């Protein structure tokens, strides 16, 4: 009740000569500052190590961004114990002390925005307004995170009082946790997953995803610059099947935030849920994994807006979204006119190098180009191609949008994660069957309705089981505090982010009794 | 809001004639019942099986109090369709609806008070004021979180609006999951594990220990009066090994609810951080084990308030409670003090059949008999016996108060849960040591403090690492919704039972956006 | 909200056998103490002095009922020291432990209440009844304050917000500060004095009245008990000239909270006002002082109802309350029926040791039976002595119930404050002319109607201007929470007890201000 009520960090659309100016000059200086070496943020001080971890352009590989020194074991262990030593006193800060610490670096990273939206421009290949898209989101979390953490200081609980007795209930961080972020929003995401636990008293030692080490490090030095205390916040890039599952089965470790690949979501939660040796807690693991997002299509729908609906959900930052529309469902009114429009309009989209600011940048590495074309080789025996399904020429990681038709609903391209620009487009009879099909799948995480019938619609609120769910309008972009976000089934634990609820799952209950 | 307050149902002392009137009743018509048979219940009917399982009345085992069905796979498989097809209906009632029909539950539970307190008395041993709380407490679930699960009606959550949209976010309940619960308070914790889940919306296949299999057969025959529909509660008595963990590992389950020791918990919380063959889902697990809680008493309290607290706690239901003081730590100013009153109070107390209302009943098994017995050889090799130590005189599972001293902090009956009448004395030098002793064990689940200085009091208040502390009371007998109860560490998942928050672990959220 | 809604404390009726056996014992255990010596409290500890102060039995003057230490300038020093010492520390407690520091005074001085009733019937000559009232009204102070005192908890202004800055105001306590009370309540108001202040953050010093300096003496044994740290509360029981005026002229006193005369009240207002050599800030004083209180009766009254009232509020404790009735105004068609019945009632009150419970004790002292009987004969020579004006047989200070009639509205009896067993009845013609009187005189305490008549009563709820009004009942006796207590004019600045609005009195805010 200090500050203004939280509103969303405007997305910067680049329209203006100011926009475009401001940019180019935090791109020039980017690219400028091309080579330069990031260390560990370990207790309050850059660490250097002797490996390194190298960050290259997607869209031309054979520049480095930059690199970061590399956390092992031994790194690991130093984290864990600046951190715990950190929770002793953090978790007794007055959370209104904690809360404008917040705010001081969500103002410390909207003074830096346009620098980070050009570092992911180069670092993982995102045009300008996804970019700033994510940049944004990060100034979000921060801002609502710094406001959402004062409803829970201390007593907030509701109890029934007791005749000639204090019943005082609150709650308490629950101490040194990990956080193991994803490439493909590692602004946004990163930052969220981290101030979330540390803005109610946690500690938290942060592993940046290999591909986006560069970014993470410059998070870091807005922490820095902000204040936290040494040992608060710890920045160790690394390898995630060992430093990474290393602090996940640590013993000392109290809780796991992560934000991946079902595959290792599934062993994060596994290794979460048994007692290492000494451990003297049961371990929270918060993991939101992946999603085979589907979009129906009804013959009421407008076509045109259900269209550029469906290409933005599907071909934004090259699909490598775990919100992406890979599935499109036509009901068989729907299919002919709304697959017309989706390929007149996907096959205008540019591909090419990211600082251009193309519809459509290169996928962020070597290893995804080869994955999402071997999933293009299966579709090929699977469906119908219809458009694209090859890499481009140049150095850079640039697959051409891809469309897919009379895909069977259980075919490897209609049930499998992709992450790549692929559309998998199915054909079914009605809404019901679309639904069925829809719901048909491992996952459960966004998903959308183009539909003019209040019927289908309201129907589609109740059963389209998704956590994340949007009629006529795109399923990207969840906006932190509008629409929490967090999906069912295997797209991950519904850990909301951006929710009131998100803070409650790094805080544990003491109920206190005195008897006069 | 359409019902008067919450308030705690009454716990009958006894004192008048009609009371005890009523209660020797109660106890002839349940003995005169104690050659009935019951069947499991599933999907709104009771179901009889070939096997059977047999209770008998701790007090003289050499009498059965009843026997029921003994449920195996096949009947699991069966409640497990039950509970999913019923989960289709439930999850749409209107929570209004679902409320009321837990009103009636409790209602009708109301009316049966004295029959189950009866029950409980005969079939776990209970003298007549436990019985009276157990039963008090579940009839209190019934009616705290009837109310409580109004607040999550839809839509509940607190969004951000955005211009030209409709956000709303709203909870809807997990599906069908597995309730495993305790002997010890055969219907509360029974009660209340099943009834929270439900009340939202979800199904439940509730397996009783086997040692009160009898009383969770009479708290379901209420659930069948009250009318819950066909599936959405099933009663499945039978071994924890055997159907409690076939449950836990199937992948159509989709939650675990459990209450009991730390070695079972352990297993079931690493059973479920596991994704079975064909689960689409990680599956949410909620353990509430053991405790060693400690009271500390310092040089400045009322020594005799602390020995009657100290003993109430120690001894109340033998001491096979969770919450019971089975750790009296003393600075040196008030070791002579408290322990001289201690004893003096402890020898004083009488042990018998249950029936006829002693300080302590018997312990409920065979097993348990066992079990207690061995601490106490073990018990003799670590600390000083000073009082009790023995089995008494008779076929019933009678064992002595019993109290050990100058036992060192790590010795085992210092550090283990024992679940019997067994008090371990601990010495301090001064208040900081009481509170370093008191939170070094693995767990943390209740703990007192008696004393007159505020400085000490507001320091454990911050200090004290438990999920239930009392000042200058008894640790046990948490009240719902004044006392929300569960524990840190090894203690479990800090499950809060009769708190808002409970409700909250059995739902996921569902954000839906509509653009005009 | 973690503590039981207020209710005031009951006030003991002694109708039922164990309520007149339990006062009889304590009334036994007292007066088997009346050779005791009660030093002063500095600093925790109690510490006695050379010089001493004697209490006598107002029923028995030849009988002493107990002795205290006595405060001079150089306690009063030490008791500064001690005071802002503490204050150093004590201001930044939680608030929610300060407040539970108070709630265990409660319960403490509710375990004695019969002792510190039976203590007021012997020390200042009250009833049974008074006495019960007197002290349940301390422990509704307590518990008041306690609970809103957190309704001013860090951050608890509400501040419009300003773009990028967080901006926070709150409150701070004063400091260390001198109560300064009066014997006619010398539990209640020297209880609320103390712990209204103290509750929210301040230290202070407490000066009892003279001629209630034991019983004060016993609230402090309760403070004692109940943990204050030292320096927080402290007891100089002394002569009012002497200490209490050093202290009020002091450059060292924050804040004087005063109850008593208009004499003295006057020149502790007047003293506040000056910057005493070296003082480094505006002291705050409040002064709730005298009242010349009148009740109004018409022709429309229940005449039996009212002259009841009449009774009850001039006579209670033998007149010797800042509310009593020294005042009725009678209007003509209610004069004879209401006078009548008013003199007939009063013949009728006994008068004689407070202990057997007499409808009057006697009054306080020597002094103040001087000052009685001196405007008593100075009502002989102004109005019309109708009944009693004389003292009574025995050494105790007697005085038979008095009535002047046909008394002037400016004469001295029917202006200036005699606090004995006086009244003065005046006859007007009419409401209007009543309301005038009522209103001429410079005090505005309170004051009540009897009246069936509508538009008279809210017309007085209007125009009768004094503090606390009441309508067809007693003017004494306002309860804690329900009638805030303070009046206008020269009966004081209006600081209301026993309501939210006086701990304000007794902080400063701070607004801070940070531009991220
Ligand atoms: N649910 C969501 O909110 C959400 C949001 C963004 C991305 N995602 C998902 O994330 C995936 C893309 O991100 P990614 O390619 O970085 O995922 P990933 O699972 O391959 O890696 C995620 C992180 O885990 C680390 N890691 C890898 N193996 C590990 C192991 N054995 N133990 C511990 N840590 C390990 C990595 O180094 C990285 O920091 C897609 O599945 C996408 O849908 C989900
Ligand atoms: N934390 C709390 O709120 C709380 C409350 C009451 C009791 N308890 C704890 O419960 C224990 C006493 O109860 P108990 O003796 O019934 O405990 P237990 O762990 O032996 O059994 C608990 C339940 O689990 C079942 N079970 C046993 N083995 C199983 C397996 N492998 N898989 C699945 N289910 C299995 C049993 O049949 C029973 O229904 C003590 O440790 C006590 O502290 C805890
Ligand atoms: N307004 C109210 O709420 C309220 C309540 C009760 C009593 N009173 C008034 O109190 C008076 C009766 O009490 P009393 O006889 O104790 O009053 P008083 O004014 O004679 O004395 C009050 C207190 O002030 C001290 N004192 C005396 N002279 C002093 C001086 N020069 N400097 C500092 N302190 C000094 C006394 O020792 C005592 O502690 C009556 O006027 C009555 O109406 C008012
Ligand atoms: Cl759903
Ligand atoms: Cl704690
Ligand atoms: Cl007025």
């Amino acid at each position: 009740m200090t500050v203004e009520p939280f509103r969303n960090e405007p997305i910067e659309t680049f329209q203006t000569e100011e926009a475009r100016r401001a940019m180019r000059e935090a791109l020039r200086r980017v690219r400028e500052e091309f080579g330069r070496h990031y260390p560990l943020y370990i207790g309050g001080e850059w660490v250097d190590t002797k490996e390194r971890m190298v960050s290259l352009n997607p869209s031309a590989p054979s520049e480095v961004v930059g690199t970061t020194a590399k956390a092992g074991k031994a790194e690991a262990e130093a984290a864990l114990e600046a951190a715990w030593k950190a929770f002793k006193t953090w978790k007794d800060w007055p959370q209104e002390d904690r809360s404008r610490l917040l705010l001081k670096a969500a103002a410390l990273m909207r003074r830096r925005k346009r620098e980070l939206e050009a570092t992911l421009v180069y670092e993982v290949g995102k045009n300008w307004v996804e970019a700033s898209a994510d940049v944004a989101e990060a100034i979000d979390f921060i801002e609502y995170y710094a406001r959402a953490a004062l409803r829970y200081r201390y007593p907030a609980v509701e109890v029934v009082p007791y005749p000639g007795e204090d019943n005082e209930s609150f709650y308490v961080p629950l101490g040194a946790g990990v956080v193991i972020a994803p490439w493909n929003f590692p602004v946004a995401i990163f930052t969220g997953m981290i101030v979330g636990p540390v803005a109610v008293g946690n500690t938290v030692i942060a592993k940046p995803a290999e591909d986006a080490v560069v970014v993470g490090a410059k998070v870091f030095e807005i922490f820095h610059e902000a204040g936290f205390p040494p040992g608060v916040v710890n920045f160790l890039p690394g390898v995630g099947e060992e430093v990474g599952a290393y602090l996940v089965e640590h013993p000392r470790i109290r809780f796991i935030n992560f934000t991946g690949s079902l595959e290792v979501g599934l062993k994060i939660y596994e290794a979460a849920g048994r007692l290492a040796p000494g451990q003297t807690w049961f371990k929270r693991a918060y993991v939101e994994t992946g999603g085979k997002d589907a979009i129906i299509v009804d013959e009421t729908a407008d076509f045109d807006l259900a269209a550029e609906g469906v290409v933005v959900s599907a071909y934004g930052f090259q699909g490598q979204k775990c919100s992406a529309a890979s599935r499109l469902i036509l009901t068989q009114g729907a299919y002919e006119p709304v697959l017309e429009r989706v390929l007149k309009r996907a096959e205008r989209l540019s591909v090419g190098p990211a600082e251009e600011n193309p519809d459509l940048g290169p996928v962020v590495s070597a290893e995804q180009e080869r994955k999402v074309l071997s999933y293009i080789e299966i579709g090929k025996n699977e469906g119908q191609l219809v458009l694209g399904g090859k890499r481009l020429e140049g150095e850079g990681y640039f697959i051409a949008p891809t469309v897919f038709t009379e895909v069977p609903p259980k075919a490897r391209i209609a049930q499998e994660e992709i992450f790549g620009p692929v559309l998998s487009v199915i054909r079914v009879k009605d809404f019901a069957e679309a639904l069925e099909v829809a719901n048909d799948t491992p996952y459960g995480l966004t998903g959308g309705v183009y539909s003019r019938k209040r019927e289908h619609l309201e129907w589609a609120r109740r059963e389209f089981h998704v956590g994340n769910l949007y009629f006529n309008r795109k399923i990207t972009g969840a906006l932190v505090g509008v629409q929490p976000f967090g999906g069912f089934k295997l797209s991950g634990t519904n850990a909301k982010t951006g929710a009131l609820d998100y803070l409650r799952l790094f805080l544990e209950m003491k109920a206190v009794a005195e008897r006069f």
